[PDB]
């Protein structure tokens, strides 16, 4: 990557320390930018959801796959749960999203708690598989928590058969009191819902799909136990990409695990991490990993820097690892440290094929965690780290190891008061990346990497401009 | 521009990172400094008001033109509105400012709301074109909001015929209860008002005038649609300077727009932006632009740095672009990032012929926005960015593009509790620039650029000294 | 009035010290109660608006007359203003209320300020006398204060010809976004508006009308100057009832004023006050007053009790004065001390034919005072006393008398956040009085007075029950 003349600092750089210098551009519109990655992950946007149980959820898997990203299922997850998640995700419609379905015999408290699992803001009441009404927080207020859904269902809603183009669906929702359109199967049963903004996103985003046309989903493996058997089980479960994830990827056990997984001829892209050095990246690639995850410390839930002093500023680690990987024909993923879309844009300009986002997406409706409200009624979700699940492996022995494992760091991730869904965060990230590409003058991510000119700034340089509003960032 | 020996940082510098080293000076008095620019814009002070609808107003146009600056009317403004604004501004007196005129049949609420549109603090009551009394917030308090002006007009005020020198007008207002002197036409009709400080400013500031002696006013054009026709219409409307404004000035569409506008032989200075690179500046100049606006990111309403990572510290961008422009005989304008008069002084020392100021002037009475009061009764005005108006261009399509445009960032710009007018901000800026010139030893802005010696400081270096009081800065 | 056995306190009683004992009742429904008074004032509800400039307004006059009450115009008001108010009030429709009319050339600030002068919450935009749209606070938010009404008018609204019954109008407003129905004249011009609740109130309340069928309005005279000439001028102005109002009604000047007014054979009911004694009531009646206002001290703006020690608990004064008046065939009005509808009910049970309400109605949209918002954005209106206007009458002399006049007491009357109109207060008062009549067993106010059984309670007795919500009371 090219830097400005004289911009050779005596220290490693974070995303806060660097900026993109605009160049001559033929890309006028942001829609002219192709955001598809070339690392073999199949994502049409450079966003990858981290393999953390607080963020990598089933609903998030479906949503991110529909919007073009991929979700790495967290490691040590039961094979039955992984198989169920893959079966559900790969059965989802490419355009129509799955709503919250309630039977009329359900309770009002159950409806209210289930309502916030999606960004639609309304839940479809179905009887015998056919939609009956919409449950909304407006009609659930002031109602007994254990009344039946029959007493709160709203009999009016917009219907359209599945397969209708987003144009008419957007037109139908022009003056609908509820912004949710209930898509119906040709036999009349519920096929899903299409939000007014969901139609636009379907027109804009191309879903990340496998060879069979189903939504892509990834899974993660630890290096504890028989890594080969776990990788084989995850491959047979339907995972389209395997991630070997460890806190310290540049270690002998990681190389052995990569060799074991790569020796099975599994036919899937191999992701290994994390390393922050060129030597670690080259060792991981030579072990058999096609993609090398980058970043030790910048994770928002990571306490390695404060507890151990071990780490590296994410931007410099990503540039070094990307240079090392593309020297050998591999790719890298920027993992951790993503707070703003500028972080994604700089990671892509740094040479990363994909950017892994963790705790930022935890503050979304689609996150597996339960939505919580603080004393000010501001919605939030708890984000927690993988902790021992990312480490290398009688109650006495359990407590003995547990005395030294890193604690589970917990943080409050406030939801956007109006745009709390993960689709809105994806919109912000993709719009920022497309703006970066237009400023650089690139129609695709590889052109963004080759054509980018970067500079170094001080704290005052980062302080320039308007901060993003609350909810738009982590 | 010359830097101190060894001051070659490995990063780009903002205004916060640089300081001016005093040199041998023959300029003892600040009034000995000539602040007139040499870029062809005709401004007698280096202050230019940004083409933002929140700041670039009709009253601000008149005031800034009278005080020697110029105001760029925001782009996409209707041609009828632009023509009306130019006709009003160019009909204003060079010395006497236009007051708030109220008929005796007007309401008290209307008088109170209109009172804060000017910095005078009093509104002239006129009957049949002749002044009758002064409406002041003091006499509007405790009065029914829909009483007539007749019940609140103050029958006493200082009168003087138009053309009287500022000396006698200042003498007449020595002990007047209201600091406003009502200037009258030779036939007795109202010709305007001359504030006690307005007389001093008229004695100090030389208005920016065109060949016909009328106040100068500028207009802006976007690069969407037929740029040539819009430039022709703005030229026929009476604009003395045309600004081609885009978020990314270093793009093919911008070069085409500059070529189209410059091919009309319009006979006006051409301003294009924004770029932060020497290549962009040279390309814009070769396209036909006499002046190149500089700055992508430092705008207070700009979220490009946080959303996209694209940007550049304003001082380094300005020095590079000014060197590139004066290498080809052109000029540059420093756009955005101006919070204190030191920013203007450093931009001028950096090589910028003019400095463009945006959201800072939004917190003034003359700003087109309505004056607002927070919970603490502190006056403020809302400043908002151009957003899609600075970008490159069925409700479905409108929402589809609108999903990716940068949001309209809004900020609170508190007015100075005692000096809320834009004339006071101009006084602070011009006094700071004159002090910088005296410290350097220069009697004019070009001498300021050639003779300046600059240094680099850390955060502690910027922390030295006394911060400016509230209202004096953005 | 009959009291409970043994309930003979050694002190005078307020409304707080007494309660109504329910009796055998044949009145099952509250609509079976006839609230019409028999004092000759012509009011169909026992509510009279006090002659205070803070409450007795033109809009309040129209509204209260339409709902069946009467409004006494404050004394010392100019005869031209009184004539204009009477002409406007008597030209109002008996069913359709006058809206806030805005021309399309009006400003947004003017529309917003005028919007709260009525309880409709919407203002009708009229061009050439024909309605065009509705201005609402929803569409006035975020708009420039001096934009034209054209930019904020809402093109949709419910129309119905004048004379349509309230049934269809209520049906038409079943799902209208704005609760205002624009009534049109047969030629298409605006005839007024009919609020959804206004239709119900028209079906419930019978307007107080004179012999010619126009809305009734009263006026007040002080005892300073030529009282006879002022009474004659007010009678020719169209007032249907004259009130001779003084702080101390039991004085020689008051008797002379009553004799002078009653000697003109004006043909209108005569109201004189205030007295709190049987002797004062009998003297006022023998002087020529048909109705005697009762109460010295209980007025919310009255400081006589605290400043002078002179006063009387309102309930005992009302019972004594009512007994004295009906001993001579006269009537009394309970003036002051009305905070809750229970005060009106007890005053009626005490023998008062009508109840005069002052500062309580000042916290309404129809009040002549301007609507104000405190630091918590809670709407309120300032209520102030008559002060010297209720008393007995060179700047030195003016200051000499002014040194001894009672100060103008000012209080904050918070508006009901949802029911800020005076029609809602009238609804509460009338519903409470009807409930009292049903509990007593009376179909009319005279039967309420004869059939009521009252008791005495301590502070704990008053503390029993649920307090009324905010806005429902003073
Ligand atoms: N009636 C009803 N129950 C639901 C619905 N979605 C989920 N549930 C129930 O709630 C449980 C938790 O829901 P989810 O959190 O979406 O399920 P999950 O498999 O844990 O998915 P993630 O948290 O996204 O990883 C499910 O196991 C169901 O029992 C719905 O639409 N309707
Ligand atoms: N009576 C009266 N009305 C005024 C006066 N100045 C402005 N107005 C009215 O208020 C409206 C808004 O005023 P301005 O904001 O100064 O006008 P503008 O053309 O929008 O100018 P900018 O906001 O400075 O761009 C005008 O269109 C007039 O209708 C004045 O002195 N007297
Ligand atoms: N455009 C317009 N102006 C109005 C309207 N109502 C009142 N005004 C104006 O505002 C002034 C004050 O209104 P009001 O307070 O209702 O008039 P008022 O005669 O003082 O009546 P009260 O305060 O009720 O005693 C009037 O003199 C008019 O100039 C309306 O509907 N439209
Ligand atoms: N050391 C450590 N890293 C973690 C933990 N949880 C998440 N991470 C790392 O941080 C990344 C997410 O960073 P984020 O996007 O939340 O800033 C994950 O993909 C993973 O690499 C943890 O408990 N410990
Ligand atoms: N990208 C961007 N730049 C803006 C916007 N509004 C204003 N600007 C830039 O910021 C300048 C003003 O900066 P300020 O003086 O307010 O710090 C303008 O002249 C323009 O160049 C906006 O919405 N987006
Ligand atoms: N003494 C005195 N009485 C007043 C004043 N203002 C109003 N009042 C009395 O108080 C009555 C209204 O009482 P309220 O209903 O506000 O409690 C009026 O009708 C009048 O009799 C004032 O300034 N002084």
């Amino acid at each position: 990557v090219r830097f400005l003349d004289g911009h050779t600092p005596a220290y490693d750089l974070t995303y806060n320390d660097v900026f993109v210098v605009p160049g001559r551009s033929d890309v006028a519109s942001r829609f002219d930018v192709d955001l598809s990655t070339v690392d073999g992950s199949g994502t049409t946007i450079p966003v990858v959801v981290a393999n953390m149980t607080a963020v990598a959820g089933r609903r998030m898997a479906e949503t991110v796959a529909r919007r073009g990203g991929i979700v790495v299922l967290p490691q040590d997850l039961p094979i039955t749960a992984v198989s169920e998640t893959v079966d559900f995700v790969k059965s989802r419609d490419l355009v129509v999203d799955t709503p919250v379905t309630l039977s009329p015999e359900d309770s009002v408290s159950d409806a209210n708690a289930l309502l916030h699992k999606r960004a639609h803001g309304a839940a479809v009441v179905v009887f015998e598989g056919r939609p009956i009404g919409l449950v909304t927080e407006a009609n659930c207020a002031g109602v007994d928590r254990f009344a039946r859904v029959r007493d709160i269902a709203l009999s009016d809603f917009v219907t359209a058969p599945v397969g209708t183009d987003p144009r008419e669906v957007f037109d139908l929702l022009e003056h609908a009191p509820i912004d949710v359109a209930v898509m119906t199967a040709p036999d009349g049963t519920l096929a899903g819902v299409l939000t007014r903004t969901g139609a636009i996103r379907a027109g804009i985003y191309t879903p990340a799909v496998d060879a069979k046309g189903r939504l892509r989903i990834a899974a993660a493996v630890g290096i504890n136990g028989d890594v080969g058997a776990k990788a084989q089980a995850l491959a047979e479960a339907g995972a389209d990409l395997l991630v070997i994830d460890t806190a310290h990827g540049h270690q002998a056990k990681m190389l052995d695990a990569i060799k074991a997984v790569a020796s099975l001829d599994l036919g899937l892209p191999l992701v290994a991490g994390n390393v922050v050095s060129a030597e670690g990246t080259r060792d991981l690639i030579e072990a058999g990993a096609s993609i090398v995850k980058v970043g030790v410390g910048p994770g928002a839930m990571c306490t390695t820097r404060m507890m151990t002093g071990v780490g590296r500023p994410q931007f410099s680690a990503v540039v070094e690892c990307a240079a090392a990987a593309r020297q050998l024909g591999g790719h890298v993923w920027a993992d951790g440290g993503v707070r703003h879309p500028r972080d994604v844009a700089l990671a892509l300009a740094a040479g990363a094929s994909n950017v892994m986002i963790g705790s930022w997406f935890a503050g979304t409706y689609e996150s597996p965690g339960d939505l919580l409200f603080d004393r000010d009624d501001r919605p939030y979700k708890e984000s927690y780290g993988m902790a021992s699940k990312r480490a290398v492996a009688s109650s006495f022995d359990r407590a003995r190891k547990g005395l030294f494992e890193e604690g589970i760091s917990t943080s409050r991730m406030s939801l956007d008061p109006a745009r709390g869904g993960v689709e809105d965060l994806l919109d912000h990230i993709t719009s920022g990346v497309r703006s970066t590409c237009t400023y650089v003058g690139a129609a695709n991510l590889p052109e963004l990497h080759e054509k980018v000119v970067l500079g170094v700034q001080s704290a005052a340089g980062f302080a320039e401009g308007h901060p993003l509003p609350a909810g738009w960032t982590a």
